[PDB]
């Protein structure tokens, strides 16, 4: 019924969703095939979110992949899993990007987003009700951030009123993995905070964080990060295709979490995480994973959340759970940390039950938050940003594509009014 | 997907390519022959970047050897692997250089380069979509200097929108290996500075120390120095051969390491490098590598990073890694030596991270360094030319060949003007 | 129900606090692999005193360990019952203190004090009903001294009615074993004396007297010294965990033992205590209970109770006994010794009686007593305090921390102002 | 957790750095090889106290060797377990102390310090948690003390909190071993007194005495004082590596042990020693351990203690034992023989008690004993250095060298200022 298209897009991105679409499967039981070999009826009674049937009980992922460069795609292919993909949903140029936004943005993703809106409108036809888009990709680089705000913009204009949701890999406070990081950030988010409904901010130095704090890996792999992401992303739309004591779709998620139409930057997070010897010491129990749900140090956003205050949080438990349990850990947490909750909200918490539980574990829980310290990652960004354009550093590149300077101060700008809306709404009197 | 175009030029060019293609052949498992004999898929995969396939399961390198003297050529083609390269690309004169730019550049360089880029533009059209071409060169002479400007110049107007990439050795801050070194120079950098998109800085005198105090090598030849060189070269291009958790193309190296047209002159670097005797007392952690980098001692480039500040850096790493181990590395260094960094460029460090080690090691990583240090290189190189210009010492030789002193004067202007920047931005 | 935060810190403090929960798991049939295979039902009636379950009928025990150095950390963990503790309430930092209690308590107990507190309050949230946190440390030696007195101190802040008990290892009266025992036995008791709702006074040379004269050990060692303060501990908590005659939990000690605010520093005993061979020489009865704890040389604290009056007693008895029997030993007791106990209080003896012995015997009785004979060690450590702090004695070592000498003379001074207290409550005449 | 960088410089000092590698070596069960080959688990448990891991299952002694002159490395290089240490550690020059102070402390050392520091930081940045760092030097040569004192001066300005220690070999009151040992001497102390934690005052006079009077030895080389030292030296630190009843660290003891900021110069000691003939004659007990530690004739430095009094007692005893007996050894030995120590200070002596006993050995106990009759050792140095320097004898050789007579009056005041606070509180 209720269908999503995925959308691949970047090695940040696409990289993580092979990850997704492994779990995926592993939820649904389907193997590195496509057929079917699932245990439970419910695996197969919404299958049709995900996945089309092609003639034969092989089922297809419902995804498009997309790059500037065929290395990932040849990655894909070849790696576990490649298999149930679709050869004709690979649209790939030749150059690639050189994490160069303008370039992306204008030139050879302007060339490849007339092969991937066609393979868009393709997926979109086959559909029953389609219920939205999805985009996994990174701000920070080529493909990922040029390609994927282009398409976001054109799928907005041609489906107006359907639901767009992206996965974005922010970039970290700390370490930054590419030169040009701060541009190609502001851009991004020039462009995603105009046409997004909700977008989840993913940044790589918090889950190294949590790989190595909570989990206790000391040699953690993009597969776990990866998997972490994934987790998050399985977490959200699971209302879609399990039932559950609470239902609650990607329309309702977006409707209780997004007060105002720009503020709409979650900062997700995921429960329980132990580490391999830990876990014959931590009884299993709703009050743990909320206790471990709003932990600061838990938050896959390199954004303390106690520097601010949330505007709307998401709960989505998964597994057999009490409704008396799961109101009364919200509701306490609601009244002992009312400090760190906005005034002028009340009942600030949306929850959502489902009744399967992840892979493996008796129950689970999955945060969104919306929280006002975003404003942290997006100041920091913006005076990044001024202290390389006030220098005009690597600017001659993205002008030598095209590209207006006035662009780049109009992206400044709204970067700025996003951040002076941020501060706005917290610490704002309720009187 | 991508493909590279090589161009080597020179003595010095030649030798150092022949080493080049030896340690890629090594790489994808190509044998002398040409023939395949590797035990990875991985090697073939991505082979087509630097290898044309000549049906008959034999792989040509998409090499091109340029010279004025055909002594260097007939070395190479009759050495080790000199059967692998294809038979039309050693192009070649009878006249010789001399070590004059003026000659290499208008006369013999000027009658062999329409030759050159017959063959440059048959090699180019074989390809599905041409990443960028790469000149190995060296400064100092003629043929190298010379016919590498106007090849880079030729194909710079022919391809405007491809990736030049030069491996140049830069003369000695001691001893020089030629009287009128300060001139060639001089004159090649007026050229590099405004046709290239990234310029690797080697000097011997720093492959030296390196092979005398690290590798601890009591009789180093060219056939190591070339070989160090080459493990560069190899390491640079990495990330279009063999896939990885962080890839990083020659195009995106180029964006996130040249911050403004003109300052793209690197120091490349390596690591590990370690002698015999000590590689049993060393364990192998990326810590270890992020270590030996950042080293002043470990610098190809014959320039001391201390003495000035880093605009942005490159390190391209090889093997089976932690993002995490890697990105806390690079941020320990970027907190704690902060005053060697510009402070208007945050996040200096760009990194990348490939699954396959070089042959025989668990593990590598190449540094690449822009560094306004480097402005002592030129800032020597000037006062020689001055020195050497203001008496017209070997003036005539080049004056004889076509060129005049307003050229001369322009060139000179143009390395004080690149010295004046690199100070300014430090 | 009623639930202890227990908390280890230090080499002396933490090194009993392993044989503690040895004894305790061994009395509530809990294996060293968290397992309950024990008999009687009573044993997990009141198990969640000490014991969180852990989702599989695995018992955590609800212990922190706090050190400055990871050695006693892993000596912890690599010994017996090592592995039933949670892994995540091993705090411990790198440097060491160095027996220097301006250090443990200002610069690396300060930097270890905050993810310490964050470890005390989850294991605080998880109880039901806490009844009070238990430390066990030593007053002369470094991480002990500073970092348990900043510990009480901060936990205090936070839970000001919550019950403060610390088992404290004092300085001996002949042979120290650090050479500037005074300087922090005399700055940890400054920091005790105000925040603690009662301190028992373990002295070491009283335990090897105790060792040699009555168990007739020729090599004792620290497991037997261990093992006598862990049976205090066990014999103090008891009414908590078994049903009995008479109950009397930690607050009805500190009400019954503490006449004064300040006055809390107690001294304790056990009985019966034989040696291996004259067991079958002595029969086990209620006054042979009552003989052995009102004996100067059976007490635990290097301190002869008869050089002072007895303010308050506890005692609390364990195993199935006539009520009539022990109120005789008791008022026989305060009848014929009358003067040693002091005027202006009647009824001086606190009587408690629980239904289960510990393991093996077939009853015991644990002394607590309150003598104002402990103003000898109070004393003693004064004049030592002053007689190297008159010449500066290793004061630097301390000033160098950023500690102030004002500081050291503000301790002195409160140390003097409880031995003229308990001189003054002594000898006064009820009239 | 806790790690220690040892340095080693001069002759004496490598000859004894050597001697205490082997030793700790045959603790931990490392072969000469660098191949761990033990029995039981506490021997890996705490390694990295003294020992890097070279990945390869080999481990790398955490130490420096320093000289002005490669005979001593050469030697120390090619005898047993010479090849157990890092090939890069060997930090040394060409020409030589020749017994001068001043030559190793301004123009020799001054130009081989900036290589030993880099090599200092290098090992430095390996640790988890800096525990201190022991110099092992004698103060009678000019490599020892002058290299030794400036290594010490720099490495206490580059980390200003971490445990300074050093095993000094001071000069002998019957025979020196060099003729200007009274100058080397009072600029070394000089030094000593403003920048180290603990200093340890070994003498060879006192070493010969025990080998002969105790150990019954008719012909003790070089090879058994070493052997002395380094028990010593092992037995200071055995409770950072393996566990025990009680544990005192670096840190500790020097808190216990120096109660005066320039009272740290202490006198070790050892037990059980004995000759093999009289091996079966001796019940070991831990009365006859007290009673053979607090033994005048049992010191190592050449300085009767009944001619002084002892500020603070160190007694790290080690192997199975009743802290019992131990307290009430200590006690005896503290009440009977009250008119040697301090009145006041309650409590002298600080003890300790590890689980492992050194090998081959039921139990022993190392003795660190702070007394005031150590003033005795600084008397006769300073007589000696006036009685030098009133005539200006061999002054020349450190005046031609950059130092003047200023200097020498300074290191002299110094000298006889820590006298008279040693006098000051008998
Ligand atoms: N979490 C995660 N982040 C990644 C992965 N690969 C790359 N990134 C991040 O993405 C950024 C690089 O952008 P990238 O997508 O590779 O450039 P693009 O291909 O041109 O869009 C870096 O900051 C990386 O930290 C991955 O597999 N997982
Ligand atoms: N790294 C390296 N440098 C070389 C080699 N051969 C020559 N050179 C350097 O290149 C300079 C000589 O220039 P060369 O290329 O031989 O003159 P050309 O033939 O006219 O280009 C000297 O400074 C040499 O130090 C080589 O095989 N490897
Ligand atoms: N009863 C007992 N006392 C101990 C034990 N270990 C150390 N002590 C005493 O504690 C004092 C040393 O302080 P310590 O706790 O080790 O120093 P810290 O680790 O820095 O707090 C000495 O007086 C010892 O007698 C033990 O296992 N049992
Ligand atoms: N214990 C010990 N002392 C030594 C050894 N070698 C030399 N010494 C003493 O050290 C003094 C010589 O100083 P030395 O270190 O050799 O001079 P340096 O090389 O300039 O530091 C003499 O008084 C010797 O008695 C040794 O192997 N062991």
């Amino acid at each position: 019924m209720r269908e999503i298209v995925h959308i691949q897009a970047g090695q940040c991105g696409n990289q993580i969703g092979a990850k997704f679409w492994e779990v995926i499967s592993d939820e649904h039981g389907i193997d590195p095939t496509g057929s079917y070999h699932g245990d439970s009826d419910l695996q197969l009674e919404r299958i049709n979110v995900y996945y089309n049937e092609a003639a034969g009980n092989k089922y297809v992922p419902r995804a498009i992949l997309v790059d500037l460069e065929p290395g990932t795609m040849d990655s894909v292919r070849s790696g576990p899993f490649g298999q149930i993909f679709r050869p004709d949903n690979f649209v790939f140029g030749q150059s690639g990007a050189g994490n160069n936004w303008a370039k992306g943005h204008y030139t050879e993703g302007a060339e490849l987003v007339d092969s991937v809106l066609d393979v868009v409108r393709k997926e979109s036809e086959s559909c029953d009700c389609l219920q939205g888009f999805q985009l996994t990709h990174s701000l920070g680089g080529g493909t990922g951030s040029g390609m994927g705000t282009l398409l976001i913009s054109k799928i907005r204009e041609e489906y107006p009123d359907r639901i767009m949701n992206t996965f974005s890999v922010v970039p970290s406070p700390k370490v930054s993995d590419t030169v040009v990081e701060p541009y190609n950030a502001t851009l991004s988010v020039h462009q995603l905070v105009e046409n997004t409904d909700e977008t989840y901010c993913i940044d790589n130095e918090a889950l190294y964080d949590i790989c190595f704090r909570t989990l206790k890996l000391t040699t953690p792999t993009y597969g776990d990060l990866n998997h972490l992401v994934s987790a998050t992303m399985s977490g959200v739309t699971t209302c879609l295709r399990f039932p559950g004591q609470l239902n609650a779709d990607l329309r309702k998620l977006a409707v209780n979490m997004v007060p105002f139409p720009r503020l709409h930057f979650f900062m997700p997070g995921f429960a329980p995480l132990t580490s391999r010897g830990s876990q014959q010491y931590r009884a299993l129990t709703v009050p743990e994973l909320t206790q471990q749900m709003f932990d600061a140090k838990n938050m896959m956003a390199a954004c303390d959340p106690r520097h601010g205050r949330y505007l709307t949080v998401a709960a989505v438990f998964r597994g057999r759970m009490s409704m008396k349990e799961v109101d009364e850990q919200m509701l306490n947490v609601q009244n002992k940390n009312s400090s760190y909750f906005v005034e002028w909200i009340p009942n600030n918490v949306k929850t959502a039950v489902c009744d399967i539980p992840p892979r493996g574990l008796k129950m689970s829980a999955t945060f969104i938050g919306n929280s006002t310290a975003i404003q942290e990652l997006f100041k920091r960004i913006s005076e990044q940003f001024t202290a390389m354009f006030r220098r005009k550093a690597f600017l001659h590149w993205y002008t030598g594509e095209g590209m207006d300077e006035m662009e780049f101060t109009e992206a400044e700008s709204n970067m700025n009014d996003l951040v002076s809306e941020y501060q706005q709404y917290q610490d704002a009197t309720a009187d």
